[PDB]
């Protein structure tokens, strides 16, 4: 079972460093697989001290500080102030998707009995649920 | 349908096959992977030259060959990825759980919900769908992990 979130973002991260001309350095590595694992809001000089502490390797504060720039710029990190930001990975709300295998069409959906058995499973588990992902598969009324 | 939405079951069917052809020593070639293409966005259970004449037909480009045709279905029938009658193929569709996933520590919880299960069927009969599966996974944050650096 692979998450798919994860594998995801990683990708996004290796796809926008080779359009910056930017390569997939062991720094840059740490720092979105820290972001990404983290339960721990950093701050640029908490992500940098926080990496000192786990791998002196490198990294200085103004690689963390560049690449958390690339990443909130791609909407993957969101930041916020309250009087030096701290960061959090996106979980923009997004809806749900139902796919024709043959013909391809996609339809959205969101559906708030599935949403709130969501919470109850997390909870029953001990878990705080953060996202989601759900597709449903089949073959639309036109192919059928 | 103007949305770019990955179908992941068909990409993790994707890795498992690639898995598979690296194992035999074989290359993943785009003849190949418009075999498995075709065997999962159809209904259809092919026979070796019905799958022949379906790709012969919607790719003509790629000129895939009917050897290559036998060899694959072999390959994907001996990974039990599809089974067959007499012969004429059916891509598994085995039963699965769901999964949620600890993003710090990576550990799953495998589970089934019946009131997401009616919810599901009610969905696609609202849209006129048949439906044939789904895939479900949640992410978030186990007890042992809460508040907690990077495991
Ligand atoms: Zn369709
Ligand atoms: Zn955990």
């Amino acid at each position: 079972i692979e998450n798919v979130e994860y594998d995801v973002l990683l990708e996004r991260f290796k796809k926008i460093l080779r359009q910056g001309g930017l390569k997939y350095t062991k720094q840059r590595e740490v720092l979105l697989k820290t972001l990404y694992h983290s339960d721990t809001h950093y701050t640029p000089e908490s992500l940098y001290m926080e990496i000192k502490q786990a791998e002196p390797d490198n990294v200085g504060i103004a690689t963390v500080y560049r690449t958390l720039n690339l990443l909130e710029e791609a909407e993957m990190v969101t930041s916020i102030s309250f009087g030096g930001k701290k960061y959090e990975l996106a979980n923009k709300p997004h809806h749900d998707h139902m796919i024709c295998k043959n013909c391809g069409k996609i339809i959205e959906f969101e559906n708030p009995i599935i949403e709130r058995q969501q919470a109850l499973i997390a909870k029953e588990h001990g878990f705080k649920l953060t996202g989601h992902l759900m597709q449903l598969y089949g073959v639309c009324g036109d192919c059928n």
